[PDB]
């Protein structure tokens, strides 16, 4: 009641024995700021008339929101105000924004400012990814501090603007969850060191696309819905929103897959900011995340606006689908 283990009091106390110049504090509290702004918005995005379009496409070709910008340019102040960051990649961007000498910190952030753009008129669940790195190199900070494999993150996760707001965050010993309390404007921690299920009983895929799915996913989803050793079939979830399905694969275990299929030689999803991100989360919950050949962390970037196909979850359920891929493999 009187004693609030806020996102705050977590984050500096985890990065306490670790010694640090504290930026990490500082760019998560300034995080946790837009967050709260974008929450308030989109919690009554209709009566401020936020739904509809902003009149604009993005990189290769995605339907600029209203909220989009919004959220985009809270991200983009606020990290650049925490004086922790000198690279930003945003969905939103063309190229990597250089934050300027006087407000540069050592963080590389790149971040989906809102995900689930479809979902955004119908009031289903959406979110905003985020993944942290440290710049390396000693030349001027540039696009390519960005270009790191997700196996390089020092911080990861998302908020999740569902039935209620929450920050999810991945660090190296862990997952951690945080409720927005909207009477105090705070995140606290609800749920310690999050490990998903070895196995689940959920899958989540979009079925629109079984015309072009490869004869693994194929396979893997037949199976799911007739089993050959007569256990139940799974049930199916998608959301449609990758925080919200990602989430649920998070806390009730599952398979969450947007593969590569005969139209996307790499898939859909973006590497940078919503693949590696979830990945990391779920590989610190103890979850897998493949491209069906590779593990998504291990990737190296040449595009900050590179797509990636991507499946992640129970290591049990994943593992069963790299199997089929491996059965199915060829020259
Ligand atoms: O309509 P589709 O092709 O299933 O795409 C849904 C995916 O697209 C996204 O909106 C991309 O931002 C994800 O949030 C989501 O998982
Ligand atoms: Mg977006
Ligand atoms: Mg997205
Ligand atoms: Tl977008
Ligand atoms: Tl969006
Ligand atoms: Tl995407
Ligand atoms: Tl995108």
């Amino acid at each position: 009641d009187t004693n609030i283990v806020t996102l705050t009091r977590f984050v500096m106390e985890e990065g306490r024995k670790a010694r640090g110049t504290g930026e990490m504090t500082q760019l998560l509290n300034s995080l946790c700021t837009a967050v709260k702004a974008i929450s308030t918005a989109v919690r009554k995005a209709g009566i401020a008339h936020l739904y509809g379009i902003a009149g604009s496409t993005n990189v290769t070709g995605d339907q600029v929101k209203k909220l989009d910008v919004l959220s985009n340019d809270l991200v983009i102040n606020v990290l650049k105000s925490s004086f922790a960051t000198c690279v930003l990649v945003s969905e939103e961007d063309k190229n990597a924004i250089i934050v300027e000498p006087e407000k540069r910190g050592k963080y590389v952030v790149c971040f989906d400012p809102l995900d689930g753009s479809s979902n955004i008129d119908c009031l289903v669940s959406i979110g905003t990814i985020f993944g942290i790195y440290r710049k390396n190199s000693t030349d001027e900070p540039s696009e390519k501090d960005a270009l790191q494999p997700g196996r390089n993150l020092v911080a990861a996760g998302y908020a999740l603007y569902g039935s209620a707001t929450m920050l999810v965050l991945a660090m190296v010993n862990g997952v951690n969850c945080f409720m927005l309390d909207p009477a105090i404007g705070e995140f606290i921690l609800v749920d310690r060191d999050v490990k998903i299920k070895k196995k689940g009983s959920i899958y989540s895929i979009n079925e629109g696309y079984a015309k072009e799915f490869d004869p693994a996913i194929t396979e893997y989803i037949q199976r799911k819905k007739f089993p050959p050793d007569n256990s139940a079939p799974y049930g199916a979830r998608y959301v449609g929103s990758m925080v919200a399905d990602v989430h649920r694969t998070l806390v009730y275990g599952g398979i969450f897959m947007y593969p590569a299929n005969k139209k996307s030689p790499k898939g859909k999803l973006r590497l940078l900011y919503e693949c590696n991100p979830m990945a990391y989360v779920m590989e610190k919950a103890g979850g897998l995340a493949t491209t069906g050949k590779e593990a998504v962390l291990d990737i190296v970037p040449t595009d900050i606006h590179q797509r990636a196909p991507i499946i992640l979850g129970s290591p049990e359920d994943v593992t069963e689908l790299l199997e089929i891929y491996q059965k199915h493999a060829a020259k």
